[PDB]
């Protein structure tokens, strides 16, 4: 029996507040690291983990938006993020690019959890358009290290909260928005860890669908009452704030979560509508959990790749 060890390392202030947001949600049995040149933000990390990187570079402050300032900090510091890494089965590196820390620390950050074995899983934002094209380029050029350093990537450019929300959402509910494409990522993984299904996947799954892909799309459905699969497959395809859609998947991992009612029929509907979005013929690696207490609710969990 194998027990996967999941680690949450968020790098640079956007990560650091994607780190602490989530466990201001609450994530239990994963592990959460924090990774940052500035130390006046460490110091507000809620992360048991906390690793300060370049403090003879930078003397504590952050990076100044220069990734090659966020890029040497972690490369001499890569003992260090070993330590807090080790034992972990799967890792997920969140950062914001186009500044300097996380642009620069992240890929360096992901190419050592892939080179100690783990699956490696980055989520990273690309900056507003209204922070001007030299910050986009930049992140563009971090967003192409991060692909070649990660197992998937999993991009939420900044653009998209603008069509999420209305003319008062704050700020800070729209960055939650985006924290949750992490967060229920990381928790539909770990729930297929720990729960024996009746069709079972497990963490080996995982790591076929995951390992050595590129672009990614983790989604999560929920549902009641009549359509509820076809409602839920739907909910969990079709994020708005996404790079890379199901358009063009050619491997998925689809596990639907439902009461004893759970009808065959219904398991189909909700694996059709997955094939027929992704407009190819998916390899798909189908899993059905039976969780009594729920009663009418429907859980759809897609992780896709293969673009
Ligand atoms: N969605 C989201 N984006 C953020 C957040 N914080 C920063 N950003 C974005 O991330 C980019 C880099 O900022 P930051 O992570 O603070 O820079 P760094 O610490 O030097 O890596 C910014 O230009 C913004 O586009 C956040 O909490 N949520
Ligand atoms: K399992």
């Amino acid at each position: 029996s194998h027990m996967a060890t999941l680690k949450v390392i968020g790098v640079g202030g956007g990560g650091n507040n994607a780190v602490n947001r989530m466990i201001d949600h609450g994530m239990n049995n994963v592990e959460f690291i924090a990774i940052n040149t500035d130390g006046q933000a460490l110091n507000l990390s809620k992360a048991e983990s906390k690793i300060q990187i370049g403090e003879k570079l930078t003397r504590g402050l952050g990076a100044g938006a220069n990734p090659e300032i966020g890029k040497k900090a972690a490369e001499e510091s890569r003992e260090q993020i070993e330590d807090a890494i080790q034992g972990a089965d799967m890792v997920f590196v969140t950062s914001g690019m186009g500044g300097g820390t996380g642009t620069g620390a992240a890929p360096v950050v992901a190419k050592i959890a892939k080179e100690m074995g783990a699956l490696t899983v980055g989520v990273v934002t690309r900056p507003f358009s209204f922070e001007g094209r030299k910050k986009q380029t930049q992140a563009a050029a971090g967003v192409e290290a991060m692909k070649a350093a990660v197992d998937t990537l999993i991009v939420i450019p900044n653009d998209r909260l603008l069509d999420i929300v209305d003319k008062s959402t704050p700020m800070m509910e729209a960055f939650k928005e985006a924290d949750n494409v992490l967060r229920q990522g990381v928790q539909g993984i770990s729930d297929l860890i720990a729960v024996s299904g009746e069709v079972n996947l497990d963490f080996a799954d995982v790591k076929t669908i995951m390992s050595n892909q590129g672009s990614a799309l983790m989604g999560i459905g929920v549902s009641s009452g009549e359509n509820r699969a076809v409602e839920a497959a739907k909910k969990a395809i079709s994020s708005p704030l996404l790079e890379t859609s199901i358009v063009g998947a050619q491997g998925v991992l689809m596990n639907i979560t439902g009461g004893e009612s759970l009808s065959l029929f219904e398991a189909q509907e909700a694996a059709d509508i997955v094939q027929d979005a992704a407009d190819e013929d998916v390899n798909m690696i189908f899993g059905t959990v039976i969780n009594p207490e729920l009663q009418d609710e429907i859980v759809v969990t897609v992780i896709a790749t293969g673009f």
